[PDB]
């Protein structure tokens, strides 16, 4: 759903055609304009950070595994006269459609009785799945992955890809896979018995030599050696495929270039008419295709155990009766072929797309993560209540489009309530502490991080405790949409915070919000204070995160109440503007402005710049020549937003009814 | 009748097209919300179940045995000129309608003689039943039975297969039954004088390869070897079966799928003019589909002797009669052909039917079971009162529908007094002592249970001696729509049991009713109670079922006088998600609410999700609008042209639609 | 080929049966793909002006010329000027001004 | 409280920890609270009069 | 902008070009930019003193189409408003004051 995805982007950002990828890791931000204004009972001070730098970090690597599943089917492509007056598949009918267009009429009772099987279960969105798939990994088959190379890297603590992906060779994109091919058989007019569990689909004029050996690799089993996010675990869809093609198919060549993979799947759109199967199946590529670097170490907790891919049962009977599909296809939605007409313009808009959409995911989870578990929306019964159709389950991509709208605060609507994709929420729904595997840099680790041996030595791994997950990513392309008071993602925001009386060189910070207040101002000054946890006994640091300049209260790491005793007298001047001062005195106000927006990406530390021309808007109206709107809003599937509600806590966060 | 069927099914049950059933139990059900609350003079103690499933178990095996007898002629089919105005074949017009067609014209005089006998024959039920039973054979034919599998299992007392099945050899439904294939002859239409004691049926063009087969097979003796519920004993419905098909009879194919015996049934009925013939053979199979694993141990009595299926013997003499079929038949209702019009759309709904019909019948009859012969409506007289009709004898499906009628409380109506299905009612008119067989696993059973032996070591043989039948199922579907207080399946409910301090603990029931109540929310609270009889002696205790989680008043074994002392320091807490009684003082006060409704079903301790299409609920008037419509778009191909639109760059074209 | 045609003229075909038979045209075009055709060669500085596949050819050599975008097989003379378009350039009257 | 924090409550006011330790001593429950900042402990029971 | 094929945008264009480089120098970007016509090279840092580029710096009187270097884009000054990368249509808005 081009439409839907290409509207989180910000308005100030309109990306061109091409992207040269030249590596697993790729940061996106903006260069934006601080103007800072502090004044307390000391007096005022004014300056201005010319230039800042926010951005997250997005790679190519997540360990994914495929299951089949049985799905709704698809009811676009068949003829409009088939379907009754409402939007419902009379078997009446097609004993009516299949007749007429026929000379030898024996065959009617027993093509009617094969046909009411079938038409239930027809789903072509897991064949296009793999064909995007294959399309990606040969244009960008000259990514690396080294297997002693860096995941995270704060300073005290590391992670490498030995851990996180163990059973994992070095090799390229290309190198990773050694695809089989399935049997692509010809189908003969006259065969009278469909062959059960085997689909067959039509083609324009002859299957060319290349065309063959992508659809047999498609249908094959996927079988990775080094972890890549679009060559994933998949299981076989099929053995056979027919092909009812008038002119006889070639046998298959061997090589194919990415040009002849968008051969294939206009061809294969086009005869079949499954615009709506492609919409599901690019929707299903966006979630996979890129994983979040996480922001801080505790964040690798979401990435340990494999998220599922529900991938749909491949059937079709197109090949068998090509009479159901003829001139005039029906549609629920006009703008049904946006889609497709997008992606076959411009092939690596799809990049953007998926980094809204993972980001919208990661953002929320940050939120839903810190609800009670003693409240109407809590992480247990959200997608429930936000729902109002009927899928099969409450899985993959309902899940993901239901925090797009918690997100963005719009309603979204899709033709057909689809269960297929990769679900996220697993590592959340389970109340156990999750054992993130690191390595020891610095000896004094055990003080921040919550380590099980509290004595290491430089070269050791341990193993540190994460009980409630903290945010993967910072709101970087959402950014001031909607905000919320824990993010604190304001254009123009005016901080007012009470120091507390510097007794020795130590300020009692007992309360959690003026704690929060405090250490955010001095972040923006840019001084790096850090404070020592009463109850626990670790030390916390405003500077965790390099990259987004900003400080979250999940920081602290420990969930609970507690009071903080802050060392003024060790504020070191790390970055320092004309407003920065080191000895606060009274009630401090912090106004600051953000303006001059402008998007910039860096791939191996040097920048990387988008290439081609300019991207021309290609869309739809809501009428070509339709004159009643027939709202048909039984089947269609609606996701309904939820607002966040501040309360005095400030630790938990609770969500209502708009 | 698939109309009076459908409206069984609850208001919040939205069924799917597809069930893909792989097991030979079904635990279907619903979760709710129970709001728990313990009020108490020292405070309040309030709990929250948020999923709480409430089960009926549901197996695919049953021992029954069909008999042929003798039933009234279904008249429905016949062209509408030979019937007079009262309803009845007016013979003179019979003799003019055949004098006036294409037959040989030295048969006419000897024919329309046997008319007087052979056109008041017309009864096809017992070959759509036997036609219907061998489609879901083949289609559900990998679900396996065991010899030594546990039937029912409560702690105490286990019942085996081996005990209520001998003769019975470990098998799959498909490799159950091995059909030999009766005679398919051709009726040659220059024959002398017709032969009755042969029926002849009409078909349209040729009868194919796959057709002869199933026919062959559908009329023959079904032995089988595994007792399943879709594959009973049926004696051989006929030894040979004349086809009135100018195009010949092809030879015997030998294999067929479960496709194409549904291509077999739409030919036969369309043919012949019989949709009221399916439409009792649908009722029929409804009833015998599926059977109930009993509630309770002592719930085995109702499955002890197998109850005998009436089959009414197979009688058509269409083929000898060409002429008196056409496409002007004489039907009562007009709404005649909507039970086949249902079955073809959506085969696997019978499935839902059929829990449907048995749960409403089964929970009747337990109720049925508690009244005194001395009464107006009583055991062996609810028939008569109820039935409004003619029937031959009140067998069959009139006693399931007139059960159905007094469960909903709306009034059934059928076109055809037809008598024809199983019997239930067996077991409860006999009223006599029923011995069940039990396997014991600990040495204290016969203490709870009215056993035969006083001590009995473990794994010994055993006999229990049923007196009155208690309920075999659980009110699920039917659930607070003609609320019984026996049953007590209302959404809210409370109890007050009094007692003063001077009791230590030690509370006496004198009444029945609240003891009854008191016993079932207590164990909702997951709390394991054991009262002991004062009179008797003996022991009752509110956990005997895993399934519903309720007490009826039936688990006491014995009607006598209420004396029911409870001690309250030896509650012992058994079940997650409890409230807790530690130590009570004076009157207690249990209370709890229903919020919402969710339908759930489960198979091999495993979710069992619904897949496909959305059902409708298919009208008369769905159809023939489409009839009334009949496409009056003249079938004349008119092309509109499109008019090309030339812009800046002009490499590129750009058509409009005007 | 009568949608075809509808679109040249610019009126509404109307048959009395939706009789689907004949030669079907649209072939080369649905396919997507480079076509090699054959061509014996004449001059010995053809490859500059055509998209060949060698650089250097002696005369009366057999070559073959890469074809991507398939260029009007017809030019219009029988609908000259009823249909006009500014690809074909079918004027009765026109001007150019090269400054 | 919130039921992640696992029993531990921290009062940053003084006036409501005054009449929580009071209440608690009313009820008969031996309550000892320990300060962060110091490192002392401070006993509900310090009386056996009033 | 022109549309950036490989590494290279072509300006066919006589005026767009020279709008194009007296932007990039303003901003202080060395761009060199090769005449197709002729096959020399053209430089928007021609003159020092005065900080502007003229049309006449080209040395071709007459048509022609240039063939801009884009990946080869120099950082010889840079105020905070200089970036390397264009994307669309570009504006660019100055005011002159503080004159001695």
């Amino acid at each position: 759903m081009s439409s839907l995805l290409n509207s989180l982007l910000p308005e100030y950002f309109k990306p061109k055609t091409n992207l040269n990828i030249n590596s697993s890791r790729v940061q996106y931000g903006f260069n934006a304009r601080i103007d800072m204004q502090y004044e307390d009972d000391s007096g005022t001070r004014k300056g201005s950070r010319p230039n800042a730098f926010m951005s997250n970090t997005v790679a190519f690597i997540g360990n994914y595994e495929g299951i089949i599943v049985d799905d709704i089917p698809i009811l676009d492509g068949l003829r409009a006269d088939i379907f009754d007056t409402h939007g419902d598949l009379d078997m009446g009918l097609v004993e009516d459609a299949l007749s007429k267009s026929t000379m030898i009429r024996r065959n009617v009772p027993t093509y009617t009785a094969y046909a009411s099987e079938l038409l239930y279960k027809r789903n072509l969105t897991s064949l296009f799945y793999n064909m995007l798939r294959l399309y990606y990994i040969k244009k960008w088959g000259s990514i690396k992955y080294e297997k002693d190379a860096i995941f995270y890297d704060n300073g005290h603590a590391c992670l490498l890809n030995r851990q996180l992906f163990p059973k994992s060779r070095d090799a390229s994109l290309e190198s990773s896979l050694s695809l089989p091919e399935a049997e692509i058989a010809m189908l003969d007019p006259g065969l009278e018995f469909p062959e059960e569990d085997v689909p067959a689909i039509l083609w324009h004029g002859r299957v060319s030599s290349r065309a063959t050996c992508i659809l047999g690799q498609a249908c094959s089993e996927f079988a990775p050696l080094a972890p890549f996010s679009i060559a994933h675990y998949s299981p076989q869809l099929t053995r056979k495929l027919f092909v009812n093609a008038p002119a006889g198919i070639e046998p298959s060549s061997g090589r194919y270039t990415h040009e002849d993979v968008k051969d294939a799947i206009t061809i294969l759109v086009s005869a079949n008419q499954a615009y709506t199967d492609f919409e599901a199946a690019y929707l299903m590529l966006a979630q996979t295709l890129v994983s979040p670097v996480p922001r801080t170490a505790e964040a690798s907790a979401w990435f340990i155990n494999a998220g599922m891919v529900n991938m749909p049962t491949l059937s079709c009977a197109n090949g068998y009766y090509p009479a159901l599909t003829n001139v005039n296809p029906y549609h629920r939605l006009d703008t049904w072929k946006d889609t497709l007409n997008h992606w076959v313009a411009y092939p690596d808009m799809l990049f953007y797309h998926s980094v809204a959409m993972i980001e919208s995911c990661y953002v929320e989870l940050g939120n839903v993560a810190r609800v009670s578990d003693s409240d109407a929306i809590n992480k247990y019964t959200f997608t429930e209540l936000s729902v109002q159709g009927r899928p099969v389950m409450n899985r993959g991509i309902i899940v993901d489009l239901t925090l797009v709208a918690m997100r963005t605060g719009r309603e979204i609507s899709l033709p057909y309530p689809v269960s297929c994709g990769l679900t996220r929420t697993d590592a959340l729904l389970q109340g156990t502490e999750i054992h993130v595997p690191v390595v020891v840099k610095d000896i004094d680790m055990p003080q921040y991080y919550n380590a099980i041996d509290k004595d290491v030595i430089e070269g050791q791994e341990t193993v540190i405790k994460v009980k409630q997950l903290p945010p993967a990513m910072y709101p970087i392309y959402t950014y001031g949409i909607n905000t919320t008071e824990f993010y604190s993602d304001h254009f123009e925001d005016q901080v007012q915070v009470e120091m507390a009386p510097i007794d020795n060189g130590k300020a009692v910070f007992n309360d959690a919000r003026k704690f929060s207040k405090f250490m955010s101002i001095m972040r923006m000054m840019g001084n790096d204070v850090t404070a020592t946890d009463l109850v626990t006994g670790r030390k916390v640091s405003n500077w965790a995160d390099n990259s987004s300049g900003r400080f979250l209260y999940t920081d602290v790491k420990y969930e609970g109440q507690t009071a903080f005793l802050v060392d003024m007298d060790t504020v070191k001047a790390r970055d320092h503007c004309w407003v920065s001062i080191v000895d606060p005195n009274g009630t401090m106000n912090l106004s600051y402005k953000m303006t001059n927006f402008r998007a910039a990406m860096f791939s191996r530390n040097k920048p990387l710049y988008m290439t081609g021309g300019s991207v021309r808007t290609i869309a739809t109206g809501n009428y070509r020549d339709a004159a009643e709107r027939l709202r048909a809003m039984d089947e269609t599937l609606r996701l309904k937003p939820f607002k966040i509600t501040e309360k005095l806590d400030f630790r938990v966060a609770a969500y209502a009814i708009p």
